[PDB]
């Protein structure tokens, strides 16, 4: 049971001079993909390019992955990404992030049949 | 339940949007405050003023309601808004929000002791 005053502050305030501000992405991001769920996930990677392009990757290059498995591919190209990271007074329930706009290759874990994208190793 | 590709794309994919994309603040927020739940909601408006300043209008000018209730009280000030408007294409669980930002007198219902806003009402 949320109050009424609660529900109108979540349903429509959001104090602040720049609400659309590209440095907003994470923190709405984050929460929009529930990823502050129990608590703030430290660290996330978002990639803005379409599906079928990282689907690819998984036939790229084969490299090593962080944990010493060898199921993990590098994209042939760079690919635009936005890297979201606590920030350092970041505390559940109050998540806040910092939003990073880079272009680099990525590193997937791919799995399955046909083999597709399961998890974001790293970008490089 | 959800698959492992399926929560690779909710938490890493996506495609066709940017961080700098400002006509995208409506489809984030409307996710993130969970107006997209089980539902779209039409029709919603997000306040950019400080929370004191609205809490402020239930001691302003008392004003008849626009949209079915009682005890609303419009602000003396313009403040600035963010109306966000379901697009046509809209049908969840795909919603898709249309994003217009605007400086207009707000319109609130206020309950509770000490009185404050616990409906949005209208803009005018």
């Amino acid at each position: 049971k949320e109050s009424a005053a609660a529900k109108f502050e979540r349903q429509h305030m959001d104090s602040g001079n720049s609400p659309s501000s590209s440095s907003n992405y994470c923190n709405l991001m984050m929460c929009c993909r529930k990823m502050t769920q129990g608590k703030c996930k430290p660290v996330n990677t978002f990639v803005h390019e379409s599906l079928a392009d990282v689907k690819a990757v998984c036939s790229q290059k084969k490299v090593t992955c962080k944990n010493g498995q060898t199921n993990c591919y590098q994209s042939k190209s760079t690919m635009r990404i936005t890297d979201c990271r606590e920030t350092g007074s970041s505390k559940y329930p109050n998540c806040a992030y910092k939003t990073t706009q880079v272009e680099k290759h990525i590193i997937v874990a791919c799995g399955g049949k046909p083999s597709v994208p399961v998890h974001f190793d790293a970008s490089v």
